[PDB]
C-alpha cells in the first residue's frame, strides 16, 4: 500500500505525536 507511510501510519494508529513514539518516518 503505502512504502514507508505503512510503518509511518502504524505510528499514527498508535496516536501519532500523542503516542509519545517517534515516527518511522
Amino acid at each position: 500500500e503505502e512504502e514507508c507511510v505503512r510503518l509511518y501510519i502504524q505510528w499514527l494508529k498508535d496516536g501519532g505525536p500523542s503516542s509519545g513514539r517517534p515516527p518511522p518516518c
